């Protein structure tokens, strides 16, 4: 109890798992407080957080939300009992949410969500008389969670399958997803789906943006050519927003960018805005009429409390405006990197920014190297990316963008 | 803001549960609910299924928290550690079965148990034996509603036939019988033996077996158990998210054998049932073996409340508070024995059960308990409660009374 930092880098190495590492003592805004030989450093959360900050850490009305609900009820058993916080969020999401959505699901972790959303897949066609229809169908180059049914989901090479084979369920699998719109793709899609559609259950999708895939960019064209497809072999459509949720593409979900509705779909991460573990899985009214002819944690009201905040705060604001001036900033930042040797590509949408290059980045380099311009960046394969706090200054998207322009041309450098 | 009413409504239209009772507060082991549009306090008899030890909106743990916020929130624990993560990992690895050293942080008791069968069959790739990958358990059990959890719960409760070719297919032992048996457990030793290159693991709820029946076993059970892993080379995995804490009279139900398990899960009173947070250790065996996470993982704030509460527990002479709520448990239930529907009345630790003899209506059971001030959630035939631990002897009896009542209204 109260640790030096040496002490808890000691106790660390010792005991704990991890998904070396740098000691945090404090968080604010877009900052965090680090600790570098022996010294606390003030650096950008350049990643908020894996994609959970974005009004910052310890804003005032999420702080505020949290410990008022604490003073009333920190927590209470969802089964026969229902609460203020839980009613509150379940209204927001169900209006703010792409059209026809109109039932919530709460669970403790965006994975979990995941699983609820195939088991509603699955009980709905149970409920029609078709239980053949069990399998699951989605594109390459996806991320779902780490939980065994969300495995099998998630990109067969990334997520190691190999290494998981004969113990993950076989759901079908179309090509990696193109950016640019390409109607003999989605034709392909069709055929395919059109081999399996007796036995599929549902097509499951991040929309626009595959983030721990890869963070790749598609054509929101393609999502409405799914929902097509999936309406007209009646095949449910399942999105996973978990990381696209509450603004980050650009639009409030990146369903909008498509004007699709799915009918089942999956938000967490900046849910809380980053404070506490929370998702939910959403479903159409027919979908769960058909059902109806949890959780330890359920509906936590401290998560359900600090998330009604950090929803209404971002509603509350001209959010859409806020992340046009980030695109427009990480796009500046981030234009000289295209003509870097070890570069293939930069790519920006809403507030995300990648710059892919042509080998993996060593980490051992890349981390010192951002911290040492001030910047928490934290790469994976070939790509150096950031998702930034919405609160982010043009002057800190400046430091974010020079740090990982700097990290890229260390890339290429030896 | 919304009014009870406006909660119902919202609620019956938008939610999906587990009409339910519109909760407003919850303080010390007592719960403000809404009925006929009157706040009225009632007990938390079920300690909000486990989870609320040392009872709702305890100064120490809130103070805990609110220390924690104040300096910060998350952060992703991918390349950064924290003092919280550290100090929890710590407590964790002091306080639990010896061996266990290394701690895997997880947002719910169904992936901490997911965690614990990767690192199961993981371990046997890192052995060479990528065959041992099923999961062997006795009937009974409850260990989580995620896909690969549900693999290993009762194949009755789960409704196994419904989910055909869905779930991995494990094996299972029959129910283990509260009294000892040494032929029950000749008799797993023969399953398991002809599995044994097939298996990675036994997985089992030690000593109290809770959403599967709420059943007690003898705790020889789990050192023959561990004999037999021991023997086969199977690995041991105790799922004490339920048993945890104290709650059995012993601080994990395991030291009740004697035992450790190779891998063991906990959560629920792990935040003293603040938030959701799990974890499962294992051996340094196990964890060198494999190396030869989710998005929240070791929140911050998660880990700062349950390591107050684990302070909470530990600073106290649980072990006492534990055999007077036993007793208490055992003088207010007894008298249940000699009803027409009761087929068991049983105790154990700070958890109190009458198992009748057919199931048991909730429109009746649950506007039962309310007229006397206590807050019961019965399943299947049972009628019971586990509740904080600072319930107060007339705390106990007041609990105890309805739930004969209950019982009596068969
Ligand atoms: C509570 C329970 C679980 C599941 O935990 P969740 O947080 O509800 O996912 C797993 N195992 C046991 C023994 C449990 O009692
Ligand atoms: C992060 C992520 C998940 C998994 O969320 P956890 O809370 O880490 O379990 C699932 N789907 C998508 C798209 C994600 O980005």
């Amino acid at each position: 109890g109260g640790l030096t930092p040496e002490q808890i880098i000691a106790v660390d190495g010792a005991h704990l798992w991890h998904p070396s590492p740098v000691v945090a003592v404090a968080a604010h805004g877009a900052w965090l407080t680090l600790i570098r030989d022996g010294q606390p450093i003030e650096v950008l959360d350049a990643m908020s957080s894996w994609w959970t900050a974005i009004h910052g850490h310890g804003h005032p009305a999420l702080d505020q939300a949290l410990t008022t609900q604490l003073r009333v009820m920190n927590h209470v058993m969802f089964g026969g009992l229902t609460h203020e916080p839980a009613a509150r969020l379940a209204k927001l999401l169900v209006d703010i949410t792409p059209a026809g959505l109109d039932t919530v699901f709460f669970s403790d972790s965006g994975s979990v969500s995941v699983e609820v959303a195939a088991k509603m897949a699955l009980q709905y066609w149970r409920g029609r008389g078709l239980p053949g229809k069990r399998r699951l169908m989605t594109w390459r180059g996806g991320y779902h969670g780490d939980t065994f049914l969300a495995m099998s989901i998630c990109d067969p090479h990334g997520g190691m399958h190999s290494l998981w084979t004969d113990v993950l369920a076989a759901q079908v699998f179309a090509p990696q997803v193109p950016r640019d719109y390409d109607p003999a793709y989605s034709a392909a899609f069709e055929a395919q789906l059109a081999q399996h559609a007796g036995e599929l259950a549902a097509v499951v999708v991040e929309p626009v943006v595959q983030g721990a895939g890869g963070m790749r960019f598609h054509d929101p064209r393609y999502l409405h050519d799914l929902r097509d497809i999936c309406r007209r072999y009646e095949v449910l459509l399942i999105f996973d927003e978990i990381a696209t949720g509450f603004g980050r593409t650009g639009a409030l979900f990146a369903a909008d960018h498509a004007g699709v509705s799915p009918d089942i779909m999956c938000v967490g991460k900046a849910l809380t805005g980053g404070y506490l573990s929370l998702a939910a899985t959403l479903c159409t009214a027919d979908v769960a009429h058909t059902i109806s002819a949890g959780p330890t944690f359920m509906a936590n009201p401290l998560a359900c409390a600090v998330s009604v905040a950090s929803v209404e705060l971002l509603l509350g604001q001209d959010w859409r405006t806020r992340i046009t001036e980030l695109a427009a900033g990480l796009t500046a930042g981030l234009d000289t990197a295209r003509a870097l040797p070890a570069v293939t590509d930069v790519r920006v949408c809403g507030a995300i920014g990648v710059i892919e290059c042509d080998r993996p980045v060593d980490l051992a380099v890349a981390t010192p190297a951002a911290l040492d311009r001030g910047v928490w960046l934290r790469p994976f394969r070939n790509l150096v990316y950031a998702m930034p706090p919405y609160i982010c200054t043009p002057a800190e998207i400046t430091q974010i963008t020079s740090a990982m322009v700097e990290v890229a041309r260390l890339v290429g450098s030896l």
